[PDB]
């Protein structure tokens, strides 16, 4: 089975993966750039290998260096985390071709869902509901493109298969032509949707389960800020419908490992936009409400084992929230690298802290600005929110700026308190 | 209802109580000694009052100063935490007589269960199983005392109603006489029992529930070191039997609030030794396996509300462990006050940290040596243990000594791994 795993990532998710490995008795190899020698998980790892200089291009995106690390350590598998190479099919392909297990789906499936048009085709075949659209690429025969847009209904949106709006017909031709500058398709533009996403696991034993959903509508510049689970307004009946369509889609496409079907959710209907073929940042809210350890399931599935429970075993209990704590100015969102002189992290009942940051740690400039994920749980959404407010008020990060004040403004917002705000709400508020 | 609570305690439990209050929207008054100005919960409290100098006698045990604090702030209630005045019936009596709600049972009931002989009588009446004993005080008519010991069966143990062994008859008279030097009783001496204790809540609406049990057998000098829940070997049938006898005992005696029935557990049988009429240090392991917030229930019950669930609503899930992290030498157990230069606390899935300690905090000499409670949860006892081992390995407390190495030796012990070690096991190992 799996005895040694290369953690092909950094920061909090690398620590998250190390903790799972260690619980399973799996040896760890931390590959790291020169700037990340002092990462917590590196310092805890059984073996360490420096795979390149600070810039991502020359380290965490360095495919031959990472594979070479697995080779020299005699590792069995490589966990890509999220970001970086986790949805890079060329990397997955090279990892498997080199004799190692990729902790993720097969390369073919990454490619399939990595292309918007082919992704949508597969979902459509599987019976997962999709945004009404061209169902395939557009030409630039304009008469035909105008017919289709008319069918779909304005406003429509032109989109790269690998993003421009049209609110009227006279704008369509040039709207399309210029968007190409690579293939393009068009679909309905949904103006006030929420972001609701279903977590799944599928194994090599023909099993696939769904683990409720998360609402990730609080976003800025298409970057998630606060996530929660379950999604408000969603009943168990709706959950079982959309959920079950997602699990069967996993089977049809031969999915393997953890993944997420992301939807735009509007007036009661789900509309597919993306499958993330990897673990996601916000996975912990789902863990809190289901009792599943998603990274541990990733490792088991990669080793050949079955998912460790059945669909009927999972029952949503309570509610959970996650605030992404970033080292950035809370107003300008300019990054704020530098030394954390003191960290005081919060705790108590229903509080979870996922972070690689520690007193004396220096947040570098080279990567993203995430320093911690603060996650709370309660019997009710209301309790999870109050618990989050209190945990944030206790949290002290000294020496750099953080977006904690932004989280505090979100949590006390009367519309957020009610729940169900849409994906444009945060940008408007600001 | 309750709008303002005086937290008549310090350290971690004072922080625990503040967090519950704040979740409920209840205003807080932190009473503190001169040495505790810099306690985390003091720094978070809505109001602060210095009730005296460093020594316990002149601060946290100062009844008129604490009551005076409730008076000047117009507080509604006083939460005694554990230790200090929490089982002092004169304090409870004075608090109620002064117009404030005591968050705890009535004074009469504290007195009842504060005396070993009357406690045992009440349990016996309620049908809670007790150690075979004299059922009342001994005289020093020696012929009669010898008859009773013979009935009970040696070895027996002579005990103060407010502790000497006898293994044979010829030692009994002088064993008794000298133990008085205050009333005395005698009961069976159990040589290899475990410490297993049942958590209850009882409200002012005639309800009483049991929340499974905890095993606290890992002890040194009668001080608990590691606690877990549920207790290994205990089936749901046994749990419901002993549990239900405990809840009905609450009703018979008119119990109010949180409490614990402690038993010595041997060859399948429970034997009552003490009711703690207060919240206990180790309450969080029960929270992790039941989903109940015990301090929040204490506050609700004190305000007049019903317990917020029914017995049929509680179902034990998973397993939880707690290590009491103390500032002391791990070998000599000599206290280790002084400045914590850096704290790095652990986290991730299934890890809970209850501590008032922070980087730059100075642990004082005047009180106990507890600085944190590290609590883990898992689907199985095995997962909880491994999670605890990993969390301890991540924990860094710099500038003072701690008993973390003791916890690490306990957790890796093959007998502990199996489970069910008795109350003498740790002292022997050392
Ligand atoms: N049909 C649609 N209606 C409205 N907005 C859309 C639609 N399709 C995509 N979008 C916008 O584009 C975003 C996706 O952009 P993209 O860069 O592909 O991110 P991701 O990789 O998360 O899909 C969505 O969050 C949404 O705001
Ligand atoms: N019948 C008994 N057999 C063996 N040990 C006993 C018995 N009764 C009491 N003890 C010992 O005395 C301890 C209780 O001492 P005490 O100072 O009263 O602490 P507590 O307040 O927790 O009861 C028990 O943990 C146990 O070790």
């Amino acid at each position: 089975m799996l005895e040694k795993v290369v953690i092909a990532n950094r920061g909090e998710i690398a620590l998250r993966i190390l903790r799972a490995c260690k619980e399973l008795g799996i040896k760890t190899v931390a590959v790291h750039s020169t700037a990340d020698r002092d990462l917590k998980h590196v310092l805890l790892a059984d073996e360490t290998i420096c795979i390149g200089p600070a810039p991502s291009a020359k380290s965490y995106l360095n495919i031959p260096a990472i594979i070479a690390a697995a080779e020299v350590t005699g590792a069995d598998a490589i966990h890509p985390g999220y970001g970086f190479l986790s949805e890079n099919a060329d990397f997955a392909e090279q990892v498997e071709r080199s004799g190692f297990t990729f902790i993720g789906p097969t390369a073919d499936v990454i490619r399939l869902m990595g292309d918007k048009v082919s992704a949508i085709k597969a979902m459509k075949k599987a019976g997962v509901p999709c945004v009404p659209g061209s169902d395939g690429p557009v030409s630039n025969d304009i008469a035909k493109n105008k017919e289709i847009a008319k069918r779909i209904g304005y406003p429509i949106i032109i989109k790269a298969s690998g993003m421009r709006v049209v609110r009227s017909e006279d704008a369509l031709e040039e709207s399309i032509a210029m968007t190409k500058a690579d293939m393009v398709y068009m679909e309905k533009y949904l103006e006030n949707p929420r972001h609701v996403e279903i977590q799944v696991l599928a194994d090599t034993h023909g099993n696939a389960v769904y683990l409720a959903e998360r609402d990730c509508s609080m976003q800025r510049r298409h970057q998630k800020v606060v996530e929660e689970a379950p999604a408000p307004g969603i009943t168990e009946e709706v959950r079982r419908d959309i959920g079950s369509r997602c699990a069967n889609a996993c089977v049809e496409i031969g999915y393997r490992g953890a993944g997420t079907f992301e939807f735009l959710y509007e007036n009661g209907e789900f509309y597919f936009i993306e499958m993330n073929t990897r673990i996601q940042v916000e996975h912990p809210v789902t863990e809190m409400i289901t009792g599943v350890d998603l990274v541990k399931e990733q490792l088991r599935i990669a080793a050949g084992l079955p998912i460790s429970f059945k669909q009927e075993d999972i029952k949503v209990k309570g509610h959970a929230m996650e605030c992404r704590i970033n080292a950035e100015d809370p107003k300008t969102f300019l990054p704020s690298p530098g030394k954390v002189n003191h960290l005081h992290s919060p705790g108590g009942l229903g509080v979870r802290w996922d972070s690689h940051v520690y007193g004396g740690y220096t947040v570098p400039p080279h990567y993203d600005s995430m320093i911690a994920k603060l996650i709370t749980y309660g019997d009710t959404r209301e309790v999870a929110i109050r618990r989050m407010q209190n945990a944030l008020s206790e949290t002290i990060i000294d020496g750099i700026k953080t977006n904690i004040p932004l989280h505090e403004l979100i949590l006390e917002d009367e519309n957020f308190q009610k729940g169900g705000t849409n994906i444009h709400y945060l940008e408007k508020k600001l």
